[PDB]
């Protein structure tokens, strides 16, 4: 019990080690900077509110600020919400920041500013002005930034935030910023590389602009540069998901053979979507240290068969040559130059979108002696034919990616095609060697398909066309396999011996194999688990399972079963007792997800039929309208119960008399109108309680004893129907004074009434008239 | 417009032609019979309420009743709701019905009654007592029913409603019911056919019981019998979705060879799930008239190859032999006896679940000269091989059904396996010859697959594995095809010539082909419609479409496009204008469904890009948060606008000023809190307005002018947040007195407040204190 309730609508955190006082008002529907921000505040975040102006009054007392993050209070129209459009650009009055003598970082992105704010203090190292309307950079406006190290100025002139002219940078605008390390002028309608830049630069971002030519002297003095990105100048526009204008005459970005001669420290060079047709070896004459080269989205199909430049790249770790195919050509095979065999240090090679019919072992020979190679990505190639046995020569790899091909007998889903993959907003690999054949056209498998692949630890066959009864013979070579992803196929579980040859299998995913489960009368052996002696996790979600020939699933090893998106309602049809012990003999089961099974009620017998060590149970999203809480007594190890998104109207009379073990109880999104008188009495093991999005009007102390409440890690109460009368005096006082974490106090823990108090936050509620 | 507002919570309808006054109180959450039921009431329905008793008071004034339907006021526990269980059986006091001199039909199903109710009037023709607890029938209890024609007594003793003993029927119980035509004793735990039954019977239902044997004289005197159902006596229990006990020693229902000799009028004989191994021809010696025979779910696999009995069935119209397979046998081929060729009158033949590998032309030769044959169903057979050309000999058929097989180069989904398909609760065929290959394993198609099939009007390929670029060559022989269902495949629309060879195609479904639309960078030609010159309807739902190589779809014929479940939000990304005319050149488009496209706002240009004759537009389920109503002015022929299930908060100031053509406006399930002052002023075209499930508090007269309300066919206002204060005087009076059709007045047009009035129906609201 606090003496001084916190009324500030911001989260406040103390890191006493670094003398930091962190005040986070992100997304609090503020129209002004709140009063009462601590005087010792060092980090203030006001991102995503609607504060229309800054003034000397804004940060007057806050002389210790090292960081102000004031992003996105007035976002450009095409980037922002159309339902609450910002009426007018952010107004910054003079002298708003000059008193902030300690200020090291100022983020003003996304405020529709017209100029670089002046009057900035000389302590400043980082200034961020992305997604404003600043499209002319003048030396005079940069004087104030003598000590600046990091300067983000991109996204001020592009299709989502147009300025309708070419960007302008004055000659030498940046040269006297003698500490400047990082400069980003991406997405800006820039026409030439600005010169001369300070020789202190380590990173220069010039991507997504209109630079048609690099001058031979553009990067001459940049002997500390580590990252250079020039991508998206003369873009390759085929199937671009954004408005795309190529350089005329089908020209590439014109880079002189000596343009990079000064860049002795360069580790990263990105030349994505520059419409390049050749890669001159001479580019790399004085760069020995290069680690990452991106040449995706050019027209380098022919060059890949020649590629003399690779002889200059013995320290390269990553090479990307994806999407270099020649339009309207479907090549017979892949032609990799012998020069690839020079890439001594290569760990990652990506060649998506080369677009060819047949992959053959001899085509990968240039890679045979790359000892460090960990990832080979040949996805999205429309490969029809590939003998998988070729990968016996690639046992050292971590991931072989043939995803999205047409074979028959982790990068973001948008990655190569998106406009700016580093734009800022307001998995089985860890098991060992992985062969990813997801999203192919495999319709039938047999043992011989996997000959010589016994070293594989993860096989991903998700999203193939496999419509086959498995009998234990199809995967015989895969003696080491620990993870099989068989999701999104048409498994037919006619035989209980399915998968038994995978003797080291720990995780099996057969989710989204609903096809044979959808048609009446068909045999399904759900007892196939018995044979899998180290199986830890089974996923069988979204299989629409409503019938089973076997009555029990069996396993001595299984710990986790996901059974979401089935029809246990039909299996457990009231009057039919036959499947009430379906999961009972999964003796080591700790986690069971039976959400989304249309269970509007639970027949008696379900809880008695649960296996004895069940710890985490989800019954979410079932339309459940009633629930006999007493039956939780059968679940002696139960720690997490998820009943979210149902239609429950009551809680147990005594949660302690239903379950002694329960730590996490999730009742969000139900129809609960009141709590029982002694609901939480003596529930000392309770740690997490979600009652949000219900219809609760009143809570009294008997239901919510203080010796239970003060031990919760989290208590969620938001989006209820609290009635703020004199009867609510205890709850209101308790909420205002507690240290228990209750999220959304500042925003969605609100009185609905009476009258005067409607829409008011309970945190701000003054009930003195109740005590007169 | 009314002087006497209707307060009765039942719908009341007049059919003056048959002198009927129909009062329907179905599902009105009634706990008593309401007062004020009209004295002239002829049909009274009180089904699905919680009225706990009937007495002389119940129907006292209602002397003209011809029908009382009082079903399901206390349903058996396993059949009923578990959230509102019925506490005690319905109580009927003496003399409750004897005054109802005209009563012809009494339904008392599903009330947990213990006996046949006595004191019934002699006018009664139909009595229904299904799903009660009456399991002993005595002659004495039936004397009141001298005039009874129809008697339903089933579902009184079975697994969903157990009685724990065998059913008992006294000897000759029914014999003196000399007008009895229809008797149903299904689902009753009956052990013998009751005898002697009255010779006036036309239909006898004895299915789902424990009859082990028919005696030779059980049906001797039933010379008027038309329908006999003995199914589910000695059931075939393999994969039964209900608890199933077979007769011992695998015995069939034992039927003597002469058991049916008296049944000269018999038209329908159902012997489903009787575990039959033979069908003696002698059964049918004296039945010439038989039209329908069901022999599904027996063990007749061998008999189908012999089938001498078919020689006695020259008038049979329908024959069902589905699910006769031998357990654990997968036959090479199907062996139909030559005797099938004697089925001169046959229209429908179903043989699902025979379970065989290969279908060959010669196997169907016994059917070649059945001239009347219209439907051939060989679904659910696990057929792997079938030359589709064989169906050139079957051009006279209406439907050829090979659904749910494994072929590679309309009955309810539960039908053959369900317990009782006639249990009572409380498509392209019309285009002509149909070949249904849905739910097969076809992975690649070519022209020659359809050789000799040019007569087909509808082809169903839904749910195959077709992952192929189509180029206009794959369907060349299908010259007459009007409907292609290509849904649930993996169409790759690389070429705009896809489907062009289907020159007569009127409807194309390519819904749920999302696979190639889900991976970035892939080419997709949505302009493939240009070539299809009679195409009327295109469905491309749930394709996840977020990119297109072509900018415009084109067609001179298309009238209906379904484009639901895509990502128009990504295609029309704010700042990208390229796809704003995607639909503009569908010049004859009248119907466009762009629901479920994540459209949280509509970019400007969308409405100007719509084609000119658009009449019906759905933007439902988009998360729409704002809407510029004025843009509706571009849609000059707009008649239906569906904006349901969005997050709109306001209506236009003047709908008339946004659209002159709009007739139907659907705003249900939005967040509207108030209407604009003059919302409907001069909206003379408006005919239908749905404002249900919003948050409206008050409506005043200005918003709703009488000269618009007078032309409304329907105005939906239920599930709002009406505040019943003195400011609501107009709305409350208007609702009570209007003739405009407003559904759910009895149930869901309710005050939320203030206090006293909470949960009260507005129809019942008395505001006299406002006028004092
Ligand atoms: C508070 O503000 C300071 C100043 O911007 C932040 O300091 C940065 O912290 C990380 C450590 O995780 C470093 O790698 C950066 O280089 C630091 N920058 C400077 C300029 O000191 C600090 O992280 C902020 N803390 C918050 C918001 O919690
Ligand atoms: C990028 O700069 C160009 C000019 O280099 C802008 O193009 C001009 O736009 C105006 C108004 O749209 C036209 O009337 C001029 O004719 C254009 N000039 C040229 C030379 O193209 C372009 O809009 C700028 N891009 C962005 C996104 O703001
Ligand atoms: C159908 O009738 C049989 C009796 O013919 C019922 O089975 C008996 O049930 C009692 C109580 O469960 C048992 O003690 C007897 O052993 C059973 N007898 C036999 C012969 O099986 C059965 O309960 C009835 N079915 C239903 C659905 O009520
Ligand atoms: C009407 C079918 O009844 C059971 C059944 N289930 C399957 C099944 N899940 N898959 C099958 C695959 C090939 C052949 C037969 C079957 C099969 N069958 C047929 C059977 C002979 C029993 O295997
Ligand atoms: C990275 C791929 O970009 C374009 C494309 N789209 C498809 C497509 N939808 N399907 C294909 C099928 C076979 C071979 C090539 C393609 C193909 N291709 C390759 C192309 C050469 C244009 O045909
Ligand atoms: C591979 O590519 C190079 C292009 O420089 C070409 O000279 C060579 O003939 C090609 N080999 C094959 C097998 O196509
Ligand atoms: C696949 O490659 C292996 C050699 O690693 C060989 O045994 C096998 O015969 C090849 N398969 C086919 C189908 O050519
Ligand atoms: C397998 O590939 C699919 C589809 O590409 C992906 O979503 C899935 O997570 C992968 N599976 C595993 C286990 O990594
Ligand atoms: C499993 O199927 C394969 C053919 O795909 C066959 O070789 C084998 O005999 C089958 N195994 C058993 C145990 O029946
Ligand atoms: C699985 O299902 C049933 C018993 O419930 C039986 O037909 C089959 O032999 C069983 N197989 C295993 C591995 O338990
Ligand atoms: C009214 O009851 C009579 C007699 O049962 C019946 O024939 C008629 O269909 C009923 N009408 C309606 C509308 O339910
Ligand atoms: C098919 O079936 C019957 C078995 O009932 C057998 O007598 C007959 O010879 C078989 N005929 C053919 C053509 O296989
Ligand atoms: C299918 O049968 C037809 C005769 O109707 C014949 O032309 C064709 O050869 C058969 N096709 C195949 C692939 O066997
Ligand atoms: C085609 O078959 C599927 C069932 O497999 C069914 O859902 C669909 O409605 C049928 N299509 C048509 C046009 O009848
Ligand atoms: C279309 O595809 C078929 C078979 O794949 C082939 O016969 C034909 O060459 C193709 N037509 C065109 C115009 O490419
Ligand atoms: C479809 O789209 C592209 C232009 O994006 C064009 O090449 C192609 O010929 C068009 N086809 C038709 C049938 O209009
Ligand atoms: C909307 O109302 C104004 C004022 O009456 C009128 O001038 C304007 O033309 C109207 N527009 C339409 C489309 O009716």
């Amino acid at each position: 019990a606090r003496w001084f309730p916190k009324t500030l609508p911001c989260d406040v955190t103390l890191d006493v080690s670094k003398n930091h006082v962190i005040v986070d008002c992100t997304d609090k529907h503020l129209t002004e900077i709140p009063g009462g921000i601590p005087t010792n505040t060092t980090n203030l975040t006001l991102t995503i509110n609607h504060i229309p102006d800054i003034s000397p009054a804004s940060f007057h007392r806050l002389v210790h600020l090292v960081e102000i993050d004031f992003r996105c209070n007035c976002v450009p129209i095409r980037l922002g919400s159309k339902s609450n459009m910002c009426p007018r650009r952010l107004q910054i009055k003079p002298r708003s920041f000059s008193g902030l003598t300690y200020l090291k970082s100022l983020y003003l992105d996304g405020n529709q500013l017209l100029e670089i704010p002046q009057g900035l203090p000389p302590s400043l190292q980082l200034l961020s002005l992305e997604a404003n309307n600043i499209f002319s950079i003048r030396k005079e406006q940069l004087t104030e930034l003598a000590n600046i190290e990091i300067l983000y100025l991109g996204q001020n002139c592009y299709y989502r935030n147009p300025c309708y002219v070419s960007y302008s940078i004055e000659k030498d605008a940046f040269l006297n910023l003698t500490k400047l390390k990082v400069l980003s002028l991406k997405d800006n309608n820039v026409t030439t590389v600005p010169t001369v830049l300070p020789s202190t630069l380590t990173e220069l971002y010039l991507y997504n602009n209109m630079i048609a030519e690099i001058q031979e002297d553009d990067f001459n003095n940049l002997n500390q540069l580590q990252i250079l990105d020039l991508s998206g100048n003369c873009p390759r526009c085929y199937n671009a998901p954004f408005p795309c204008t190529p350089c005329k005459n089908n020209s590439p970005l014109q880079i002189p053979v000596n343009a990079f001669d000064a860049l002795t420290e360069l580790k990263v060079l990105r030349l994505h979507s520059n419409s390049l047709q050749h890669v001159p070896p001479r580019w790399f004459k004085n760069i020995n240290n290069l680690q990452e080269l991106d040449l995706s989205q050019n027209f380098l199909a022919k060059e890949i068969g020649d590629a003399k430049f690779l002889h200059f790249l013995p320290n390269l770790i990553q090479l990307d040559l994806s999407f270099n195919f020649e339009l309207q050509v479907y090549r017979a095979s892949m032609n990799l130059s012998q020069a690839f065999s020079s890439l001594k240090s290569l760990k990652i090679l990506r060649i998506r979108g080369y677009v060819f019919k047949e992959l053959k072992s001899f085509q990968l020979s240039p890679l045979h002696n790359l000892q460090n190679l960990e990832v080979l990505d040949l996805g999205t190639n429309f490969i029809k034919i590939a003998n998988l046995s070729m990968f016996k020569q690639f046992k050292r790899l971590k991931v072989i990616d043939l995803s999205v091909n047409k074979i028959s007998p982790v990068l973001e889903q948008l990655y190569y095609f998106r406009y700016d993959k580093y734009a800022r907003s307001c998995s089985c690999y860890k098991y060992g060697q992985t062969l990813d054949l997801s999203k192919n056209s495999i319709f039938f498998i047999k043992s011989s398909d996997f000959q010589h692949l016994s070293f594989l630890k993860c096989l991903n066959l998700s999203g193939n066309l496999i419509s086959q009864t498995l009998n234990g013979s199809e995967f015989q070579p895969l003696a080491e396999l620990r993870y099989l992803d068989f999701s999104n196929n048409r498994l037919d579980l006619l035989h209980s011996t399915a998968f038994e040859e995978l003797r080291k299998l720990e995780v099996l995913d057969i989710s989204s194999n609903s096809h044979y489960f959808q048609s009446e009368g068909i045999t399904h052996m759900l007892n196939f688990t018995k044979n899998l002696k180290v199986l830890q996790k089974l996923m069988m979600n979204d299989n629409d399972i409503s019938s089973s020939t076997s009555r029990t699933m069996e396993s001595e090893s299984l710990r986790t079963l996901e059974f979401r998106g089935n029809h246990l309602d039909v299996l457990w049809r009231d009057g039919d007792n036959r499947y009430l012990q379906l999961f009972k003999n999964l003796l080591k089961l700790e986690e069971l997800d039976i959400s989304k099974n249309s269970l509007s009620f639970l027949p008696s017998g379900v809880f008695d039929g649960m296996p004895p060590n069940l710890k985490n149970l989800s019954l979410a999203k079932n339309g459940l309208k009633s629930f006999i809480w007493e039956k939780l007594r059968y679940l002696k190890n139960l720690e997490t119960l998820d009943l979210s998104h149902n239609q429950l109207t009551t809680v147990p009379e005594r949660l302690s008399n239903c379950s002694r073990s329960l730590k996490n109880l999730i009742l969000k999104n139900n129809q609960i109108r009141s709590l029982t008188k002694y609901f939480l009495q003596d529930a000392f093991q309770l740690r997490y309680l979600d009652l949000s999005s219900n219809k609760i009007q009143m809570i009294q102390k008997t239901s919510f004893p203080e010796n239970v409440l003060n031990n919760l890690k989290m208590l969620l109460l938001h989006h209820n129907r609290f009635l703020c009368t004199c009867d609510a005096v205890w709850f209101v006082w308790w909420v205002q004074h507690t240290e228990v974490t209750i999220p959304y106090l500042a925003t969605d823990v609100t009185c609905v009434g009476p009258g005067a108090h409607k829409g008011q936050s309970v945190i701000s509620l003054d009930l003195y008239t109740c005590e007169l």
